[PDB]
Protein backbone atom coordinates (compact mmCIF):
# COMPACT_ATOMS: atom_id res chain seq x y z
CA UNK A 1 0.00 0.00 0.00
CA UNK A 2 1.54 3.22 -1.17
CA UNK A 3 -0.70 6.34 -2.16
CA UNK A 4 0.61 9.26 -3.89
CA UNK A 5 -1.43 12.39 -2.71
CA UNK A 6 -0.38 16.26 -2.77
CA UNK A 7 -2.33 19.51 -2.10
CA UNK A 8 -1.41 22.69 -4.06
CA UNK A 9 -2.48 25.13 -6.71
CA UNK A 10 -1.80 21.95 -9.48
CA UNK A 11 -1.69 18.96 -7.54
CA UNK A 12 -3.07 15.82 -8.93
CA UNK A 13 -3.65 12.87 -6.51
CA UNK A 14 -2.18 9.33 -8.10
CA UNK A 15 -2.39 5.79 -5.68
CA UNK A 16 0.24 3.06 -6.11
CA UNK A 17 -0.15 -0.99 -5.28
Amino acid sequence: KSIRIQRGPGRAFVTIG
